[PDB]
């Protein structure tokens, strides 16, 4: 079978990632046990006006990690680093064409509503094949997602340029945890975890840094009341 | 005793507010138990890097009101009405040289913390008289707090001009509430209200419209969690 | 956004109202407990030939209050009282366009269905825009209504000239009263309470004759049989 | 921001290492419950003279896996690979400069007093700026660190050439593991687990040859004994 031509660009950009840039992962564990919670309340605090997900709430806490530590929000330009304020976020969309990034503007401080609006808009649109090349060409920061499919612990992603970073996050799975009952034995509690794997370029960010950015991430998801913040 | 001179510009001013500016007033009762404790965990899990109140609360409640309501975040002009689409927050500071109102920038999508830091250093200049024009000239919606005084249920104020609306919250207090056991029979709980009082300009808004925005304030309180929508 | 026009005469005319006549409210509370078992009765004795309310009742109550006290229902006009002797009550609606009032006529004897069926008739033309001026120009007395809205506790409105007094309700409410069960011990019984705040003209009208004519508004709601006398 | 310049140095080395030298990754899991008995016991057996770690007895396990497995102990050059004898270890520090590698020289046979005082010597030294190249430029065995990081379960690294592997710790967590109790059933017992990632360059190196000195340094880990041979 003949290539369809536009592969060719893809495979390209990607050479183009690799060997321009190194690449070194990072992987974590969350635990969301209280995040579900809070997306059952919030949707059963409603009349039919929203619907949420794991995402929109990964997205805002992006925002903020990427606030707190800006550096990594950052990209490798001629001779010099270009770094933003404002955080653009890059989401895929897998079609039956391939992959698209649509892009989210100004997460931090926007607000969980909206962000879900704007990527069911996106993602509609992009299986209809209705987007303009402004709305997936730029972003600062980019993730993948796979939860739907629940086989997948864990998986790596190519870091889409020019930017810097890119995220990539699991599916749920039950494991066990310790627990401290009431008297002084311990005890077998199953939370809900979720694998989340980073993946750097070396150029601008270092090992400290990434480790910093995903403490950061950890602590907001592990306490999720402070998304307000 | 002559008169030092400034007061006489705050009495023209208030005197054509009152003079152009017919008022009308909506007293309601809020319930801040939920708040409260939000507040308390929220301040117990930090290492002193900032310190929460009720106003910044009631700040972030006001432009979620607005923007979902936004005929309140609005203004008389000649011949025209001037809509906004950001909400600029007009908080009230009573310096022994009388009253001044420094103003708060895009509250919504904007973070409790950098609205408690911003809060902090516009009292203490406006406490030492260091403030510049533009800082408390402006704003689209004002607020009054006198919650550290207990003894003021309720009291109204004065819409600053060329505003809409203006807020105000009394003290705390504890009051009576039904509550059901466990079996068919009710029971007396003591809930934490808050008296509120909001004046509105009648010229742009009407009774349904305020009502509609108290009830989304209201909404919002009593489900704190909806802060992040 | 230009101003459509019509918003100047009602502007022009509450700035007259204002400006002439100056405002002073009252405001009581009442015990419905009764009223609302009547209400439920009188429907449930009914094969869907009318429906009742709670306006309804208010209503006749105000026809009763003004006959038994004919000074407030009254006006001011050029170095001349005008006194009528029946009651005109100007009931308030909300359309999209703003607010309206339309008028019902010889309150004081007219029953309930009557009542009932011509504010039925008189909102569904507003609703449409099918008044005639005549239907909406005059009245003595006025009144506006929220229960609809369970978040309003009180509010105040504004007296639509040239008439000397306007009512309001709140929303009805859950609190906590005294009662003597059969033994010596008090106890606690949950009455449903409504806010009420009547707003009065000073020239026309003082606090005693106002105090009295809210005393006789009280005792004929909290007993609701004699409203047939 | 124009670069610094040194940036450049670095990132030209580490796309060297990238473009020259393939990467394969190898994971593991350690027990260190022995271990850290072992350093408390240590310590507290101690009058200030010393003060361990776990990087040290790592550092003394991977000179013994180099030892029995010299292979891994290479590098490759101008058509020749040159194989050393003793054990040179490049550990990393992460100042605010960036990243720097002292290296220890003669590592089997020195003493984890030694080694413990000449890793803060270096440490100390290199906070400070006052290294020498020679003390940073060779070295054939590497190792990264980032145990202070709770939130780290694993990460991988790039190879500092000219040499052949890198190492890496994550952070110590709580797992599940089984045990035998007196009777026939199985209970549950929580062992502190660290997970361990090797990067492998593939010209020199082999998975079966990874895999050996992984199982030697598994081993010698689990049997801390064994360190004294």
């Amino acid at each position: 079978v003949p290539i369809s031509g536009m592969r060719k660009t893809i495979a390209a950009r990607l050479k183009e990632s690799v060997t321009e840039n190194p690449h070194f992962f990072v992987s974590t564990n969350l635990s969301v046990s209280k995040l579900l919670k809070l997306r059952q309340a919030l949707n059963s605090s409603a009349d039919g006006r929203y619907k949420l997900s794991v995402n929109d709430f990964l997205i805002k806490a992006m925002g903020i990690a990427s606030k707190r530590v800006p550096t990594v929000n950052s990209s490798w330009r001629d001779g010099v680093i270009r770094q933003f304020e404002t955080v653009d976020v890059s989401v895929a969309v897998a079609t039956p064409n391939g992959l698209i990034t649509p892009i989210v503007k100004g997460v931090e401080g926007k607000g969980l509503e909206s962000i879900s609006a704007a990527v069911k808009e996106l993602a509609k649109k992009a299986r209809d094949g209705k987007l303009k090349p402004e709305e997936y060409q730029g972003g600062s920061i980019s993730i993948s997602n796979m939860g739907m499919n629940p086989a997948v612990q864990s998986f790596t992603a190519i870091i889409n340029p020019p930017q810097a970073a890119i995220l990539a996050v699991g599916a749920p799975q039950k494991v066990a945890v310790p627990v401290e009952n009431e008297d002084g034995t311990t005890g077998v509690s199953w939370d809900e975890q979720i694998i989340v794997t980073a993946s750097f370029d070396h150029k601008v960010v270092d090992g400290a840094v990434g480790a910093e950015w995903i403490r950061e991430l950890k602590k907001v998801i592990e306490n999720p009341l402070e998304l307000l913040l």
